[PDB]
């Protein structure tokens, strides 16, 4: 493993993202987290995050029993937050069989699952290999509205400690088959005002 992502499923794009209002005069985007795909992984013992994403019915570490284990994955994120607008995502993944995706996305604070947004994507053929685009995607209310708290606050050590108890946990799946794909657990900090986005991905292990 040298990616996001398995034999079967690569997460090759994915980015959250606010186009200010007179983008229609000259385009411009910020790019709040940002992974992008177009020797193997550091590995991440997946009992330390254990109390990050509650210990409650269908979580991380019920679904890791499960496996199998290289299907699962964290992200690290410093996310940029030095920038209303349209306020974006999207995302794209390929793989080589033909499949119906199941996309879950679980948004977390301290422990309790606090929104859920699931979607169904079908591939297209291009190039021999199936993509799965979701690009432009509005971003969902809840953290729309989580970035303008998020950036109220007048110290970044401040935005860290809001962001320590922050998490999302995605799952994909094969739709028609119900076997998992895919598993990444998410976690974030704030990126030092001089500092772009970046990420890390680690493959979990027990
Ligand atoms: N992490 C993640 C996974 C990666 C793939 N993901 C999606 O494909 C996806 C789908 N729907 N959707 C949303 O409506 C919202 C977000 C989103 C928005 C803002 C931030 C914020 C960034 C700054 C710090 C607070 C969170 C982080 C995430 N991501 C996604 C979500």
């Amino acid at each position: 493993a040298r990616g996001l992502g398995t034999a079967r499923l690569q997460l090759v794009e994915f980015s959250a993202f606010v186009e200010p209002p007179d983008a229609v005069d000259s385009y411009q985007r910020h790019l709040f987290v940002h992974i992008s795909q177009h020797p193997p992984l550091e590995s991440v013992d997946v009992r330390q995050i254990y109390d990050k994403f509650p210990e409650k019915k269908g979580g991380l570490r019920e679904l890791y029993d499960r496996g199998p284990p290289h299907a699962f994955f964290l992200v690290k994120f410093w996310a940029d937050l030095n920038w209303g607008g349209f306020y974006g995502v999207s995302s794209q993944y390929e793989s080589l069989e033909h499949m119906t995706l199941t996309c879950s996305s679980k948004v977390c604070s301290f422990g309790k699952q606090v929104v859920e947004k699931v979607e169904t994507e079908r591939a297209q053929l291009e190039d021999g290999r199936f993509v799965y685009r979701l690009l432009r995607s509005p971003m969902c209310e809840y953290l729309v509205n989580f970035l303008h708290k998020l950036r109220q606050l007048p110290e970044r050590y401040m935005m860290n400690s809001v962001l320590e108890n922050f998490t999302i946990l995605q799952v994909v799946t094969n739709r028609d088959t119900q076997e998992l794909l895919l598993c990444t657990a998410y976690v974030f900090e704030v990126s030092t005002s001089e500092r772009g986005a970046q990420h890390h991905i680690y493959r979990l292990v027990r």
